[PDB]
C-alpha cells in the first residue's frame, strides 16, 4: 500500500524491554490559575526617582515575568530631540525584589539590559521605533517634537527560567519591587536649541508594574537556588578591577565602558533609529560634507581663520600633505568655483609633528550642483571614516592637548551637535566594535584561574547563549538550571582564594588621535550563588 | 553525598518503528467551494504527524497587473479537518492555522514568499507570461507535532480523512482592472497534494492523550462584543480585530509587492501619488477633475495649503514649462466647514530633476508624514457618501493603476497591523469579570512568552508543559452560569474627518477548548466538561 | 489582587509538583576553556594536529578552531569567501589510541552549522573580510589582519555535559586538514597570488570546554558518524556501501569547474542576496553596454556590434527591443549600445544566448565632470544563473561566436572564485536541477519523489532556510535514547543505499549547460561509544 514493502518486511517478522516513544502518561499538575496583575506604584525623590510596588495578597501564591510600563509624555517646543534606542531599559538604574527578611534578588540597570540584549521582542517593547529614536525637530514653541507613547520593560528575573517551577513563591509575605530611575538626561538625545532645563523639571517617570500571578491550591514549596549579579567598576583608565568575597560564583563577565566626564557629552552626528555601523558612519559623513565641499562665488565665508579652504584645480585632485582628494561636482555655475575644506577637524600634540585630519580621511567626492535649491547633491563618496570617528566627543577636538584650533566647521554645523548621555555605552565606540582588550588575565587569589590573548571567552559566550552581542564571560555552571544545584567556583579563604582579580592589557593608541583621551572603565560582573529559604517568609542565604 | 550523573546517561531502547514521508493525491469537490479530501488507510501506517499541503500554482498568461498575496499557500486555506469514522479529531480555520505559524519563518517562506510570486507583474500581450508556474508548501501545524513521535496521531486500524476547504482565488490574488479576472477565476483550479510523516510501529502501546481544539467566534460588523458559548475547559483565549471591506470595491491606490516592511508600504504609496502631486507642464495641467486645485509653484518654492507649507524645487525644467503642485490630491471632509484630511498637506518637501530625454520628473528626496494607515485606505472611502468633497482628485491614469486586495488574513485597520484600535478589553466568565485591561499588556505577554513580533491580546491559562501533563484549564461552573466567555472591547476614538474612521471592524475571539483523545474502538475525541 | 471569579473557582487525585522541584546535587566538576597550539604538517596539504592529554581533563565538548588571517598587502583586487573559517576546513578527525572516534568532511561540518547564524558570523562574515578590496601601491594594505572562529559542531555538544566526550586516561588527537588558500580567496589577475600562496600559512588554535570531573561514572553512548560519497562527474547515480544502521541520508548536487579557469565576470562581495549577485553583474556589464562617445566607440573587439541609439530611443536586437535614453549628452557625442556584449551559440545561424537582449530599458545622465555615464534605472531579465556562468564558457570551443565582446578594462576586473562549498549550478543554489529522486535499500525501493518534499521536511524539521533532500529515520530524542535506524539484511542483499536522480536538462545554446554537476550522497551511520580500556567506537550491524 502506502508504506514501502522493504520497510514492512524489515519490521514484521520483541524480547527486549522498550521505552514508549509513541505515548506518555498525562501527569495531573498542581491545581493553579494564572492572572496578569498590574500595579501602580509610589514615587519618591540626589533626588533620584524611585518607584515602590507592594505585592501582598493571600491568593497570589507565586509570581514571575515582571514587565514595567513607562508613559512617555508629549514633547513640545523648539530644537532637536529624540530618545535613546531601547529607552525603557536605559531608564532603569536599579531593580530590587525584597521581602520582610530583606533583598531576595537585585540587578543594576545595565546588567538587566545585558541579560535581555538577545531578546529582540523585549528590546522592541522597551522602545525601538523611528517615532521614538529618530531625532525630531521642533520649529515653533508649541510644535510637537514627540507624540506621547507607552514603553514596556521586561524585567527578566531567575524566576522566569523554568516558568511555574522557577516562580517566586509568596509564603503569606509582602514582596516589594523597587525601581530606581536614571536621570532623564541619560535617555534623551538633544541639541543646544532644545530647552532641556524646562524638560528636566517637567518630566516625571510614570511607571506601572505588571507580573504573572499564580493562585495555587495546596502549594508544596521546596527550597531553590538563585544567581545574583554583582558588578565592580574599576577606576578611570585603570586596567584592573577586583571582586571581593567570591565564595560560590556561577559566572564572571568582563567588559569596558567609556567615561565622558572630561567632555560636555556633545557629538557631531547621530544616525537616529538606524543603528548599524554603516548608519553611524553615513550620518557622520553627511554632517561633514556640508562644510567639506563648498560651491561658492569666490573664497567661502563663515568659517574660522584657522580653516584652510582650497579651490579644487582643473585635474580635480587637492593634495593635503601625502593625502590626495578627488573632487568633481557637475552643473557648477560659471561665476562659482568648487572648494575643499582641507582641515575640517584636526588634532596634534606638538606644533610641527604628526597631524590627524578628518579631511585626509576622504579620497573622492562626486556630486551635482542644484540651481533650484542652490545646494550640492553628493552622488558617491570614497572615504576611510570609521565607527571611532563618529564616537569622538566634540570637546576632545577643541581640548587643551590640541595645539591646533581643532573644530574648523561652520557655526551652522556646530549648532547641529547633539548631547548623548546613554548610560549603557560599551568599549570606546557607539557600536562597541573596537576590542581594546589585547589580553585578559583572571586571578583567583595569587594563582591564574584563566588567561586569553583573543576574545575566545566572548566567542563561547556568544555561541552558548545564541547572542550576537556577548561579553568575555567565564561560565562555571554547565549544569541544567532550576532542576540542579548550580556548579560554582569554590573559594579557599585560608589560601587567600576569596577574590577575583581581573587584569587587562589595553591597546596602545596614537596620542595625535582624539580617541586616545576617551577615559576607560573596566566592568567586572560576578554572579553569586544564593539559597532561597521559605521557612517563616522568603529569604536568601549566600553560599559560602 | 549522593549525586545525579550529569556526565552520562542510560541509552533507553525506544519503541521499534520506521518513518516514511507519504504523499497523497486528493479528491476535488465543488456556493461551489473547492474541497480536497485525502483518505489515509493502511494497516502499517500506525501513526502520523507533520502535515504539509503542496499546491501547483498555474502559469498566469494575459494582460494587466497580477501578483499573489504574501504566504499565498496559507491564504488559500479556509478550513482544515482531520476526522475518523467516529467524527472530527481536530480542525482549524485558515486564519488560525496561519496565526499558529506566523512566528515560523521557514513555514511562511515555503508557503510562497518570493519576488517571483508576490511582486506585481505586468502582462503586455494576451499571450505574455505574467507568472511562471510554481509549487508552494503549506505546513499544517497540528498538536500531533508538539512532541514529535510522543504527540503523533495514532491510527487504531481506522480511516483518517484530511479535508481541506479552499478560499476563492480572489482572496489570494492582487490585480488591476486591466487583468481578465473573470476568465482567470473560471480557468483556475486548486491542485493539492497532502504529505505527512507516517510511522510503522512494531507492537505499539497506545495510551490516551489530550488535545487543544481552536474555536473562533466572529462578532457582527462594528459590534464591540463577541461570546464563546459552552466554555467548560479552556487553555487560552485570544482577542483581535479584523477589518471588513464589504462597503468597498476592495481597491487600493498602492501595493509594495514582495517588500513587506512598513517603510516599503509607505514608499510605494508616495511613489504612486508623486506622478500627480508634482507636475511639470506647459501651462496649467490637464487631465484632472474640475474639483482639483493645481497651483503653480512660486519663485521661493513654497506653496501654502492652509497652515501646511510645501517646498517644491525641480531642476532642469524647460523655459516653456512651469512646476505645479496638486494641493488636494486626496481630501476628506464630513461637513463643509469642519476639519479636512488632505493628503497633499502630508508633504513638506519635494525635490527632483526633469529629464529632457524621457520627458519625466525624476524625484530625488521627499520629506513627508505619510503613515501605514494612509496606504491602507480603500479608494471607495475617499469617494464615500460621508465626504462633502469629490475625494479622489488623481488622474484617470493613476486611478487605472489601483489594485484589488482581498487578503483574508488582514488584522486591525492597516496592512501591517501597526495601529492598536482596542482602547479597553473586558473578558467575562459567565457574568463575573475574569480579566480587564486599559493597555495591551496581554498582547505584550503573548509576544514575549511566544517570542513573536505579531501577537494578539491573549489570556493564557495553561503554563504547564504540553503532552507530558494534562493542560491547566479554566474550570467552569454551570450552576453559577460560568459556562461562557464574553468579550467586550472599547475601540480607540478617531476624528470623524479621517477616512480610516469608516473602516468596518469585526471582533474575533479564539478559544482553545480541551478535549481527551480516546483510542478504544478507533480514534475519538471527548470535550472536557 | 486576584479576581473573585478565580478565587471562587478554586477555593484526592495525585498531582505532580509544577511549582517546586528538588534541586538534585550534580556530579562534582569544574569547567575550563582550554586553547591549544597545534603542529603543522605539509597536493602538499596543510594538516594541524592537536593532542589532548591531561589528568584534570576528564571530558570535553564545544570545539572552536581559531585562525589568524594575515595582513594582505600589495596590488590588485582581493577578498575572502563568506564564512571563510568553515571554507578553510577540508576534514576534521577526533581520534584516540584505539582509532577514529568521530570525523567530518569540511562541507558537512558547514552544512551542520548553516542554520547557526552566530557560528557563521564568527567564522568570518563582514564587509571588512568579504567585500572585494583594491590595492593601489605594492605596499598598500588590502586586508587588515583578523582572527576567525570556526565552531566544530560535534555530537558531544547535543546535550552539553551529558553528551561530552569522556577521556578514560586516553590521548585524544584532533586533526584538521586544510583546503588550499585558493579556495577561500576571491582575487583578480592583477593580484600577486603566486607570492601570496607561497607566503600564506594557516595559523590554527583549538579551543574546547574541558571538564575536570571528581569521581566520574562513565556509561556507554551512541554517536552518528557522517559518510560522504561523491558520484562520477555528471553521473545521476551514487551508492553508499555497507549501510547497516543509518539515522539519515542526504542528497544534493554540486558544480564542477575543472573545465574552466574559475574566473567570473562579477561578485557582490559581503552582500550575499540573489538581488545583490544580479545587481553586481548588471553594474559590471553597464560599463560596456551603454557608451557615450564622439563617433563609433573604440577599444572593443572587431566581433562587437556597437549600434548608435536612434532619436526614437529604441534599438532592435532581433525580436528584443532596448530603450536607451541618457541625459546631458554633449553635442559632439552620441549614445551607443553594445548589441552583443556576451553571446553564445553552437551553430552559425541558429538560436543565440545574447546578454544584451536580456535588457529592455537603460536610463541615466552623462557627467561632464567625471566624463562617465551615471545610470538611474535599469529594466532587465538578468538571473542568478547569468552571474554564475564562468568566463571560460563564453569563450569555449562549443561557441561559434567570439563570445566575450567586453572591453579589455572590464575583462581585467574578472575574479577567480574557488569556493569549495557551492551547491547546484548557481551561486545562490536557487535552480533545483533534480527532477526526480529514487533511493534503494539494496535492490528494493526505499523512497521516491517527483518534488523536493524531502528537502521541505528537512528545512521544516531543522528550522533551516538552506536544507537538502534528506531522509531522516531517527525521530527519537538524541542522547537519552538509542537512535532509530534502517535495519540491514546482509543475506537478502539489503546492506547498501543506491541513489538515482533524474536531472532536468538545460538548453544546449545556454552557457550553463556546460557547467559540470556532481551528485553528493551523505549517510549518517550509527556507532556505539565504548570506554572499556580507552575510548573506542563500534559500527552497529
Ligand atoms: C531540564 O529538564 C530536565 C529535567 C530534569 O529533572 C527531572 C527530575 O525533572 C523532569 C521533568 C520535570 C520532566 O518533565 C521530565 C520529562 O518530561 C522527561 C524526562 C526524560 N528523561 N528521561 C529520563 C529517563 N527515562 C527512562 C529511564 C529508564 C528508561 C528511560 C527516559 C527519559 C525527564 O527526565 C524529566 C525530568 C527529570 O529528569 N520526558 C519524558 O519522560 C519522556 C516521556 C520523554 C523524554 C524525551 C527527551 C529525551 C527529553 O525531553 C530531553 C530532550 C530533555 O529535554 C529532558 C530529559 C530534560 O533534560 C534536559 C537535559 O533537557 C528534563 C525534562
Amino acid at each position: 500500500g502506502a508504506m514501502n514493502n522493504t520497510i514492512i518486511n524489515s519490521l514484521i517478522g520483541d524480547s527486549i524491554k522498550r521505552s514508549n516513544v509513541f505515548a506518555v502518561d498525562s501527569q495531573i499538575p498542581t491545581l493553579y490559575m494564572p492572572q496578569y496583575i498590574s500595579l501602580s506604584g509610589v514615587m519618591t525623590n540626589d533626588n533620584q526617582a524611585i518607584a515602590s510596588f507592594e505585592i501582598r495578597d493571600q491568593y497570589i501564591t507565586a509570581l514571575n515575568h515582571l514587565v514595567l510600563s513607562l508613559e512617555l509624555p508629549e514633547v513640545k517646543g523648539m530644537g532637536r530631540f529624540g530618545y535613546v534606542p531601547y529607552v525603557g531599559y536605559k531608564c532603569i538604574n536599579h531593580v530590587s525584589i525584597s521581602s520582610c527578611n530583606g533583598v531576595i534578588w537585585e540587578i543594576e540597570g545595565e546588567e538587566l539590559y545585558n541579560n535581555c540584549i538577545n531578546n529582540t521582542i523585549a528590546l522592541k517593547h522597551s522602545g525601538y521605533s523611528s517615532e521614538l529614536n529618530d531625532i525630531s525637530i521642533g520649529l515653533t514653541p508649541n510644535d510637537t517634537i514627540k507624540e506621547p507613547s507607552t514603553v514596556y520593560v521586561y524585567i527578566k528575573t531567575p524566576f522566569d527560567v523554568e516558568d511555574t517551577f522557577s516562580s517566586l513563591k509568596l509564603s503569606d509575605s509582602k514582596i516589594t519591587v523597587t525601581v530606581t530611575f536614571n536621570p532623564v538626561s541619560d535617555i534623551v538625545i538633544r541639541d543646544s536649541s532644545f530647552d532641556f532645563e524646562t524638560f528636566n523639571k517637567e518630566f516625571v517617570y510614570v511607571p506601572e508594574l505588571s507580573f504573572i500571578g499564580y493562585m495555587v491550591k495546596n502549594v508544596q514549596i521546596k527550597p531553590s537556588f538563585i544567581e545574583k549579579p554583582r558588578r565592580v567598576i574599576g577606576q578611570i583608565n585603570q586596567p584592573t578591577a577586583t571582586v571581593t568575597e567570591v565564595h560560590a560564583a556561577t559566572s564572571l563577565s568582563v567588559y569596558t565602558k567609556p567615561y565622558y566626564g572630561n567632555t560636555d557629552n556633545k557629538f557631531i552626528s547621530y544616525p537616529g533609529y538606524s543603528q548599524d555601523e554603516k548608519d553611524y558612519i553615513d550620518a557622520y559623513v553627511s554632517r561633514l560634507l556640508d562644510d567639506l565641499v563648498i560651491v561658492s562665488d569666490g573664497p567661502p565665508t563663515g568659517y574660522p581663520e584657522s580653516a584652510e579652504i582650497v579651490e579644487v584645480p582643473e585635474d580635480g585632485i587637492v593634495s593635503i600633505q601625502d593625502a590626495d582628494v578627488y573632487v568633481k561636482i557637475d552643473n557648477v555655475p560659471d561665476n562659482m568655483s568648487v572648494y575643499l575644506h582641507t582641515n575640517l577637524l584636526m588634532f596634534g600634540t606638538r606644533k610641527n609633528s604628526f597631524i590627524y585630519n578628518i579631511s585626509k580621511k576622504f579620497s573622492a567626492i562626486t556630486g551635482t550642483y542644484s540651481d533650484a535649491t542652490k545646494r550640492t547633491i553628493f552622488a558617491h563618496i570614497s572615504h576611510s571614516i570609521n565607527i571611532i570617528d563618529t564616537s569622538i566627543p566634540v570637546s576632545l577636538w577643541t581640548s587643551q592637548r590640541n595645539v591646533y584650533n581643532g573644530d574648523n566647521r561652520s557655526a551652522e554645523s556646530k549648532a547641529k551637535d547633539l548631547f548623548i548621555n546613554d548610560p549603557f555605552i560599551k568599549g570606546i565606540d557607539f557600536k562597541n566594535k573596537t576590542d581594546i582588550i589585547s589580553r585578559l588575565e583572571v586571578r583567583f587569589g595569587n594563582d591564574v584561574l584563566y588567561s586569553e590573548n583573543g576574545p575566545i571567552s566572548r566567542i563561547y559566550n556568544e555561541l552558548l547563549t545564541k547572542s550576537n552581542n556577548g561579553t568575555r564571560t567565564l561560565t562555571f555552571n554547565f549544569t541544567p538550571k532550576i532542576f540542579f544545584r548550580p556548579t560554582t567556583i569554590t573559594a579557599n579563604v585560608s589560601r587567600g582564594k576569596d577574590k577575583l582579580s581581573v587584569r587587562v592589557v589595553y591597546s596602545t593608541m596614537d596620542v595625535n588621535h582624539p580617541i586616545y583621551y576617551v577615559q576607560k572603565q573596566l566592568v567586572v560582573v560576578c554572579n553569586d550563588l544564593y539559597k532561597v529559604s521559605y521557612d517563616q517568609g522568603v529569604s536568601i542565604t549566600k553560599i559560602m
